[PDB]
């Protein structure tokens, strides 16, 4: 059944909304350019601009180096996709029976091996463009946020948030436009074979998350080596302020906010967006929508994202035009309003899209059977994902903001030293998982029940339907974080650093919230892909109580720990070398501590550049080799176990790591600000409580910026990778069981 | 068909072997009594006796308090068991057709409800005896180990190890003999109805682990609050030795080792022994052994345990007589040789047992079907668990002993502060899970394939066939811990503490190893019980990709994190109180720091007692209520997911926590001993490195002694509980799906 909105309306609506989001982001970049500064007050403006240039050059330099390796890996792995998928029907040029309906004839499997390779490289390139653009705006707006901090918090907040929105709307409108364009290009070849079209398209998400795994790990290693080294020697050993220009690791630290927290994060979320859209597409592909070639209903996920951009645009105005921040206590509530407003507005949006872009009745593929589904049931699938996200944001704020007891109790535990600070921090993180898991389970139950794997996929997209806003609040953070580091390197007034610090602490909470959305959506989308994988691999039942599935389940559950071991050990080893370097400079360069001599920044940049590029590779290998190794040697049943186990296991450590690290940071920020008497009782900066907080903060650095947030990528990447290679695994895999 | 070993022989062999183990234990306790002391230098002998009595009194006191609460919970829960099980057939007294053979009449379900309650209480009481006896031997051997340290490590080693063996053989022979007696007593009633005989018997393990959960958590909180408090204030703050008699928290610290590391541990391992034997028995009971009433083969697991006692007796003689330690580097290898010899001897013993106690062919129940199994396949089932254990032992040694690079690098990482020490230690723990998980997976695959759930249960039992020795080397540790604690409190020479420190470091590794075995066997027995549950609940297929199962899976996987949040927070909070109290005495009691005034030990004992008796309740409730809540509300399918999820997810956190904490401890011991240039450069005691090590160690305290080791109980306890209540859930559960 056709919908109210005709195919031509949809063909127009989607890219119109994208260009709108692009226009809007370009516009926000313009308003941010209204803040003038050059390296030619005035003496302070010149210094800020010199510091920005140092950071901007350091950031661009690292991404270029990083993307070189990753681009090469991108090219190599694309050959593997062509070869393995092409080998399914021996590289035949002949058409064959449809995988989904043996009464019909489909395009040759080799064409699909080729179009998978193309969309993969599309996804890889879009992923790199995402993180790179985000870096460009972030390294542009940081000093602009510092300069506007001379006029109050509100003025600096806007600059930071407008700039976060630039990244938000650019990433979200570009990822949509490319997908839409790819789908229409692909359709030219595939014609009536939508099954093959969208099976090819799923390479897009595989491309996105592949180039994101390396950018999150590599970026995260770079940034945390510097962070730990700068803060330990600077603040704990030498009693100098954070981000002090004497500290040789400060440039690498602040560069690191852009190459990890911004660039890697942008790629990470692009992967999430792309996989969730593609997952929905691949199931609709072989449900009534794709079989009846109903284009509008087929592109329902892209229509939801389209409305999401408009909703997020109106939402953004509330924090950019309609309201101003007068007290620092208004920052976190302002950012949270963004989530609440977008969630409420988008519920209405999805209601409308569900009403105009869907027939009231259709069928959804359900493990070999066309299942009857109503459009109001699909509305609820998108909606549970959307609201689960908001719930996750709220619980995450509660456990990571210093406006509430959990983080204040952690700061408070500093009176008895670093050991109690850490025990309390760990326990907080563990505790934090409870509600998010419950929210995820409710989303799974509701959406699985109504619409099977498609429902779960659109629940994932629901949670990410507000991604422009989500990215905006998140990106706002590292921009504020740089703004404070620049203020201190520029030797500005203490009132400036206090303002940026308030903006920064809100960004800490905000970045934890972003991790929650990433982990929540990854859980949902991976589950949906898992289901699609099982179908595509022609498995009758994934029975937990079979030797093959169970070994996969327990081994898959171990993988997130293995991955965490590597990345933790890497940061630890790199930070250890950074500390030794910072100490060397302080102890051998005369006048450095005195303020007479310049530190050698480039040496610290090198330590974390060398460590990141080298050490990003094994965890990257572990994630990408696991589907291939298990699928080839052990078979699709065992890989099924690996996927379920790594999902339910990886999710727990991801959440606890991110929240623990976030809480330790904000506990530290609490002490540093001294905005209440309790906070003031743990101070001043330099006290034993403050230093204990800093210890916990630096332990949490790799937890929340390297291992923790990369875990969502590990889970969803393996899931999509498994689906893509399912025909190959089902045919040529299971080797060890065929031999013995 | 009958085995070579006739039923009457088996009836004799088993108790004879239990009596041999009990006689051996008594003999060792006798030889240990040859070390004389009394409280009535010669002052050194007197001071040791007074300190020992203060520790004995404290430990006997706490367990009485703890066991009183637990014994009351036990009685209540036993009523719950009777009521819920009896309600399945409305408490009818009428016999019904046997589920395993409709041509036969079985005893009423009501009788099984009664005998299940009886076996539950038996297991609970035996668990309590196990922990209490262990505490009584440990608190008898501690000061005798101190006095013998005057003659050297070798002498001290012998008394500590002889004593650990007292516990090991008493616990193994007692667990065995009680189970043998219960089976014969229940048989008087059940007659030919072996299915019901052994279904009732499974409450034994349920009682064993129910009580162990509280003994582990309660004792664990008690000891760790003291430990962290004593260590932080005394060592990091006040710069005094560890276990210094001036420190008010030292008595509670050392009582703690007996109350947690001994009594808790003893109950814990008893539950493992009981569940594995019971898991094997239920499956055999409705296989050919039970269907054909072949006693010898039915009691195969008990015969294996009978032989293990004898094997371990021999093995013990190698560390007790045939070899003398004369140098500190020989302690760990002696300890490791215990595992090696027992494993090799038991491989032979298990071969002999498999040859004389089984018919060459038989059938094992396999989800409704009788699976043809051969006796050499069964030999391999128990042998693969036996050998997986040793691998776990070797790998765990490699990660927790300061003789190897992992821990030495952790210690080395102290050179850059507490933050790096914590990052390295966490990474070490994560890294450590890999081989054990693979070892468990291999064991599952082999034993699952050959003999389904019975094979799996029998592999778990295999892993614990050498439990007398396993307990011996383990119990050796806390005894050695107290010995150095007593030596310091007694003001004995530096040389004595040096010998005890060498004994105690080996104990840290040995404690990690015991944890490895408990987690390994927990995974195995839980999976077997999971499978039995599924049949008992008449579940046709546990399909991962159904809404009901998957939500159980993701929620199940979260439970171990919820549990770790609670226990970590408890210790953190009680430790924070302990620190405040210790600081108060040092700061306000004139003459304390000077050693002319005595501290108030009792107040610290009271803080540990109050926190542990209170805060053991919620995590205990989380474990025991979960099957009931899920089974009653959501039904057996969902509970299935929960059983799988908590298994695969819980083992990862249990392994990484135990090993990280172990590594932090021995990294500290390495610095404290200065037995090489590298270790010395990190010292001396009181250096910034040492204090960084102490910070790591104290964070590790609750990880490895409260949360970590209790996790194996969480996993395995929910598994027996689900099986025991399975008929009740299958019939009266799943309400939320019945209402709607
Ligand atoms: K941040
Ligand atoms: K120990
Ligand atoms: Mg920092
Ligand atoms: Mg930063
Ligand atoms: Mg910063
Ligand atoms: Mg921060
Ligand atoms: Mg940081
Ligand atoms: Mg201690
Ligand atoms: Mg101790
Ligand atoms: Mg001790
Ligand atoms: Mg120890
Ligand atoms: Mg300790």
């Amino acid at each position: 059944g056709a919908a109210i909105l005709p195919d031509l309306g949809t063909e127009i609506l989607i890219p119109v909304c994208a260009v709108i989001g692009i226009a809007f982001a370009l516009f926000q970049w313009l308003l941010v350019s209204k803040v003038k500064l050059s390296a030619v007050d005035h003496n302070v403006v010149v210094k800020c601009a010199e510091i920005q240039n140092a950071i901007s050059e350091g950031a661009t330099s690292f991404l270029f180096t990083e993307y070189k390796y990753v681009g090469i890996f991108m090219v190599a792995f694309a050959i593997l996709i062509f070869l393995f998928l092409g080998s399914v029907e021996g590289f035949s040029t002949s058409p064959q029976a449809c995988s989904y309906d043996k009464t019909k004839t489909c395009k040759p499997a080799l064409a699909t091996a080729i179009f998978s390779t193309v969309s993969f490289l599309l996804g890889g390139v879009t992923s790199l463009v995402s993180g790179f653009l985000g870096m460009k705006i972030a390294t542009y707006a940081n000093a602009r946020t510092t300069l506007e901090a001379r006029k109050g918090v509100g003025k600096a907040f806007i600059t930071a948030f407008r700039s976060g929105a630039v990244m938000g709307f650019l990433l979200a409108a570009n990822g949509l436009l490319v997908l839409y364009i790819a789908i229409n290009l692909f359709k030219i070849y595939y014609g009536d074979d939508w099954g093959g079209l969208f099976e090819a398209i799923t390479g897009y998400g595989l491309g996105g998350s592949s180039m994101a795994l390396f950018g999150r790990v590599g970026g995260g290693i770079y940034t945390k080596a510097a962070d730990v080294g700068a803060d330990l020697v600077g603040k704990v050993e030498r009693n100098i302020p954070e981000d002090d220009p004497r500290n040789p690791a400060v440039i690498a630290d602040n560069v690191g906010d852009n190459v990890g927290d911004i660039a890697g994060m942008g790629s990470d979320l692009f992967g999430s967006y792309a996989q969730s859209s593609c997952a929905a597409l691949v199931v609709a592909s072989i449900s009534s929508f794709g079989l009846n070639h109903e284009l509008t209903a087929m592109l329902y996920p892209l229509i939801v994202s389209s409305v999401g951009i408009l909703v997020c645009l109106l939402t953004t105005l509330f924090a950019t035009d309609f309201f101003e921040i007068k007290a620092v206590k208004e920052i976190e509530p302002a950012l949270k309003k963004q989530l609440v407003i977008s969630t409420v507005l988008m519920t209405i949006g999805v209601a409308v899209v569900s009403f105009v872009a869907l027939p009231t009745s259709f069928t959804i593929f359900n493990f070999g059977v066309q299942k009857d589904v109503k459009s109001w049931q699909l509305f609820l699938c998108v909606a549970v994902g959307l609201w689960a996200g908001l719930i996750i944001g709220f619980v995450t704020e509660y456990y990571t903001s210093n406006a509430y007891s959990p983080v204040q109790d952690v700061a408070d535990s500093c009176r008895t030293g670093a050991a109690t600070n850490v025990i309390f921090g760990l326990a907080l993180g563990y505790k934090s998982v409870i509600i998010p898991i419950f929210a995820i389970a409710i989303s799974i139950f509701v959406s699985f029940t109504f619409a099977a794997m498609y429902g779960i996929a659109v629940a994932a997209l629901g949670m990410l339907s507000t991604i422009a806003t989500g990215l905006a609040i998140d990106a706002y953070g590292p921009i504020s974080d740089n703004a404070g580091g620049i203020a201190e390197m520029a030797g500005m007034s203490h009132r400036i650093r206090e303002r940026t610090d308030a903006l920064d602490a809100a960004g800490n909470t905000t970045a934890a919230i972003g991790k929650g959305f990433a982990i929540g959506s990854a859980a949902l989308v991976s589950l949906a892909l898992f289901g699609a994988f099982v179908s595509r691999a022609s498995i009758t039942t994934v029975d937990v109580l079979t030797p093959k599935v169970f070994i996969g389940l327990i081994v898959g559950a171990m993988l997130p720990y293995w991955f965490s071991a590597m990345t933790m050990k890497s940061v630890g080893s790199a930070a250890l070398k950074m500390v030794e370097e910072v100490r060397r400079q302080f102890n051998t360069i005369p006048g450095l501590m005195e303020g007479t001599a310049k530190p050698d920044y480039a040496t610290c940049v090198k330590i974390s550049t060398d460590a990141s590029i080298k050490e990003m590779i094994p965890p990257g290998a572990l994630v990408m080799l696991t589907p291939l190794v298990v699928g080839i040697l052990f078979g699709v049943e065992t890989l099924s176990g690996v996927l379920a186990g790594s999902l339910v296991s990886g999710v727990q450590i991801a959440i606890s790591a991110s929240n623990t690290g976030g809480a330790w940071d904000n506990a530290k920020k609490y002490i540093e600000a001294g905005a209440s008497e309790h906070a003031r009782s743990l101070g001043p900066k330099g006290s034993d409580c403050h230093k204990a907080a800093v210890i916990g903060d630096t332990i949490g650095d790799p937890l929340k910026d390297t291992s923790g947030p990369s875990l969502n990528i590990l889970i969803k990447l393996m899931a999509v990778e498994s689906l893509v290679f399912a025909p190959f695994f089902a045919t040529h895999g299971g080797l060890l069981f065929k031999i013995f």
